[PDB]
């Protein structure tokens, strides 16, 4: 059922990702960029095929800090991924050479994005990463990994996303700060530069008369 990452690829990625230890907050920049790409794709598709947005009529990025469960969620209503794409694109050449040539013969913070491995920076702050996704052409599925092995299963909750993807991070004890609204809001704003889609953070808001209310708060 489960899978294991390629021995050499894993080892090399461990070193690549670890080199970003002085600026771990970049994982959020990468997840936001990924969401932006998924949203650009569904937006382009919707220009000629309006029914493409039927499963969820909105184009947004919504972030939720679940202090109660020690989880950080980054959800987009982009194009989503099929079960095969989760297994194939989050599980697997001599292209590694091209990556270390860029490493040694040449910055890591700007190379991961270009090499298409920025997603893995999530492991800088998380012991486990879960990817829940729903694409128009398939049912909702869940990918899970501890950075060494991974598995994919049909989501028993059914199609709850409508369309899109949720990146769920099980935060390391030393990354509890990322559950704080102020910290998350600050980072989102710092990394919501060229994203042409609204990004929200589920937050507490002043409700008046001493009342506290919760709602999505626009960051860009
Ligand atoms: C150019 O596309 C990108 C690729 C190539 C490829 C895998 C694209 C993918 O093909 C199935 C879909 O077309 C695309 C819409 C899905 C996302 C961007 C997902 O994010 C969300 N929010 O859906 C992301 O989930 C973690 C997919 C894995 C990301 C990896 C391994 C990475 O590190 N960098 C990548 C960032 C990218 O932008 C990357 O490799």
């Amino acid at each position: 059922e489960k899978f294991a990452f390629q021995a050499e690829v894993n080892r090399m990625m461990k070193l690549i990702i670890n080199s970003l230890y002085k600026n771990k907050e970049i994982f959020l920049r990468e997840l936001i960029s990924n969401a932006s790409d998924a949203l650009d794709k569904i937006r382009l598709i919707s220009l000629t095929d309006e029914n493409a947005l039927a499963g969820n009529e909105e184009l947004t990025v919504k972030i939720k800090c679940d202090k109660e469960k020690n989880l950080l969620h980054v959800t987009d209503t982009g194009v989503g991924m099929t079960r095969e794409e989760l297994v194939k694109n989050l599980g697997t050449a001599a292209g590694t050479s091209e990556f270390l040539n860029k490493m040694t013969e040449a910055s890591t913070s700007e190379l991961i994005g270009q090499f298409g491995v920025g997603f893995y920076s999530a492991f800088l702050v998380a012991d486990k990463v879960i990817v829940t996704s729903k694409h128009n052409n398939d049912t909702q599925h869940i990918w899970e990994s501890d950075s060494n092995e991974f598995s994919v299963i049909a989501d028993p909750r059914g199609n709850t996303l409508g369309r899109g993807t949720t990146i769920t991070l099980v935060l390391k004890e030393e990354a509890s700060d990322y559950l704080e609204l102020d910290t998350i809001k600050n980072l989102v704003k710092k990394y919501s530069q060229f994203i042409n889609f609204p990004i929200y953070v589920w937050s507490s808001k002043t409700g008046g008369g001493g009342k506290t209310v919760w709602d999505w708060e626009l960051m860009n």
